[PDB]
């Protein structure tokens, strides 16, 4: 008897589960669609070379690699970003911009905890945009899928926030830019953690009370106002925050949208605006996050700075939200037509029904094997048909076949089927 | 610069070439729900003591495997069967038979020759049905993919023979079944190698002339008559593709599938009929490939037997068939309107337009970054847009906007949009 239950962390899928595993995914292609996305894939197979940041990072301390036969360092992708990356220069000057790119990635991590080892993650970003305007297409994007599943403004929201006003309170304070990017990585670990463990683990890279005490304060400052009086109304973080606000307004969707100057994010390459869905209930971690990354491309060696923006939406949290408030009952499997032999005999006849059934888009099922008619009837409901269509060598001889709707039979030409 | 090639033997698939991957997976898609199958996926990881097999299969000495930190032995899936069946197995009781399972795994080998090491392919099995009936309606499921993509019978075909007809010859000749599999694994190299260079392979397996020349001369044998004089009509073998190639005449298919006694395929777990995809100009290797395994879920521990039978349908071959027959033109990316503000004072304005089109389901860009009109159409051209719609300050106090059909530019209500 061999393990029927899959490798540790990782989830099946059979029937059931994958279709509500599809209704999920056909809403991030639907919204992908309506916001122009286009779509693109790369291997799960990625060199190790490609993630180690040096920021110390929860996903580069919890990564899936190993090493070929052949000698070469890989890595089951953690994220998708680095490839994303990784194609847009293989393409160079020959890559047209803007650029708005979507996939569906299944990502991987590693842990000792034997939580998940995998996730799918729709990946939305767009390159080659300096403005704002492309968050904003982002975060529209979030709320879209959102809604499309049937979630409102009263269900979820998106905090906003922007690396720049810690940009600066960092480098007014006098901390070289290198200790910049793993703060924001000690600093998205606050509500997690207590105070004073991220202020002795942000004394641990060198940060005196004074350059200290001015981040804490700056993340619990609850409006853009006092974002102001603490750096002006000249600086860009503000004006970009305002520009935000107002085209997310003027899109529609004000009400799922709002500050949060707690918001940083965990990844490092984050430059801007960044973002992080929520639900309003205070129940679960986050839906979906992502941000402006305006470096990573100078980062990996594109001789001209590329600016990029985008986010992730892991299919575990929405899922565990959308049940919650119980929109995602199970669909049950459907069928056109199943069609049904009278007998052995009537099978010939029967395969042509079946061959003018699905050539005019129908979808159908036969009787596969041999059983009763009231056998095949039972069958034709567990499998959702719609309609089973009898075929009697009675009916044959006058070109006709009975059908029944499941949701007496009545006799019927062929040619009236379809 | 990091490396922007990808992982030895792998592919991405930037934008332009994974619309030809989805032209085709839809195709897989369309065919599996034409035929009444229900989508399933399993972990791309598995446990490498679910392969090894002891036949020898080139599948099974080219694993792509290795080591978890945690110590378990594990691969990248070689194929998909033996992921469905633990699956099946998993269900017991509470599956429901008859079951029709498809997907499109990627799945993985390892080679010396830096020769891909990863591809996709599309799986169909029918499980718990004893009859050809199964196999009849796999293989029409495979022709008409094949038809969907734009082959006809003149293109390609399916050959088809059955594995009990060998069966038979070994164990009429006196050889123990454990040499059988083995057999076919060798039997199946055939073509690709010398005649000499099999009966020497065969020889090392305890097998004297007169037992390997029954199975050289059960191979060349061209017709089902032929097999009949062989074995007889009261064979089962014989029944099974009478009744097999009758039910594909029936069905309608007749002039794509044809018999041929050479054909083992190089699996294991095959032990009826066996099928495989060719081309007509024996310009490629074989399409797909399949059979009847009933065997395999007993070998797995099922407590009873369980009929089954599939086929694999890779990416490789059907694209460069597709492709000589000038059947895979690049599609170019389409969106149905661009919006274009004026200027930037008019951007509130064409979000509050954009918002309508994507909500009455029409696709929708909106330029992002300040551009001048002429660029903006220009960049509405490159991405294939339908239709323009200039948002000018002076058609906005009308409550008009400016629309152009782009296969003068006439004004139009908010209202008429949509
Ligand atoms: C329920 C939340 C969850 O499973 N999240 C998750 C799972 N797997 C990965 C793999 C790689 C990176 C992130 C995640 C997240
Ligand atoms: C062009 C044919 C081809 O690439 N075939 C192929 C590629 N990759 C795998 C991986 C695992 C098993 C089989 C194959 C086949
Ligand atoms: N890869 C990021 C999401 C993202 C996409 N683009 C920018 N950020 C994450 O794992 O959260
Ligand atoms: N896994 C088989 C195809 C198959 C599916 N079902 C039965 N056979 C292959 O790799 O060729």
């Amino acid at each position: 008897m061999v393990e029927t239950e899959p490798v540790q962390g990782c989830r099946d899928f059979p029937p059931e589960a994958m279709r509500c595993r599809r209704h999920l995914f056909d809403v991030f292609h639907a919204t992908a669609k309506t916001f122009g996305f286009e779509e693109y894939d790369a291997p799960v197979l990625e060199s190790e070379e490609l993630y180690i940041r040096k920021a110390g990072e929860e996903i580069t301390e919890q990564m899936f690699n190993f090493i070929t036969k052949g000698g070469h360092r890989v890595a089951l992708r953690p994220e998708m970003t680095p490839s994303l990356a990784r194609l847009l220069l293989g393409k160079g000057r020959s890559l047209l911009l803007p650029a708005k790119w979507y996939s569906i990635p299944q990502c991987w991590r590693y842990e000792a905890i034997t939580r998940r080892r995998e996730h799918y993650q729709w990946n939305m970003d767009i390159v080659g945009v300096k403005s704002v305007s492309a968050e904003v297409e982002l975060v529209c994007a979030a709320c879209w899928a959102m809604r499309s599943l049937g979630l409102s403004s009263k269900d979820v929201g998106i905090k906003v926030n922007s690396r720049k006003v810690l940009q600066t309170v960092v480098e007014q304070a006098g901390v070289t830019s290198d200790k910049f990017a793993p703060v924001c990585v000690i600093v998205d670990k606050m509500e997690k953690i207590p105070r004073e463990e991220v202020e002795a683990q942000l004394a641990v890279l060198g940060l005196e009370p004074t350059v200290v005490d001015a981040i804490t304060t700056t993340l619990s400052l609850k409006s853009i106002d006092e974002i102001a009086q603490r750096v002006g109304e000249e600086h860009e973080a503000v004006k970009e925050l305002r520009q935000f606000f107002e085209q997310v307004e003027a899109y529609g969707y004000g009400d799922w949208v709002l500050f949060d100057a707690s918001v940083v994010r965990g990844l490092a390459y984050y430059t801007g605006i960044v973002f992080e869905g929520f639900d309003r209930e205070g129940k679960f971690r986050a839906l979906c996050g992502g941000g402006r990354y305006d470096n990573l491309l100078t980062t990996y060696g594109s001789p001209t700075p590329i600016p990029c923006a985008g986010f992730g939406f892991g299919d575990c949290v929405i899922v565990e939200l959308l049940q919650e408030k119980r929109l995602l009952p199970d669909i049950p499997h459907v069928v056109d037509d199943v069609v049904i032999p009278f007998d052995e005999s009537m099978r010939p006849h029967a395969l042509a029904v079946l061959r003018r059934l699905r050539d005019a888009g129908r979808s159908a099922d036969i009787i596969l094997d041999k059983k009763k008619v009231v056998q095949a009837f039972n069958y034709a409901d567990r499998v959702g048909a719609v309609r089973a269509v009898l075929v009697a060598p009675e009916e044959w001889e006058r070109g006709e076949v009975q059908v029944k709707m499941l949701r007496r039979g009545f006799a019927v030409p062929l040619d009236r089927l379809v």
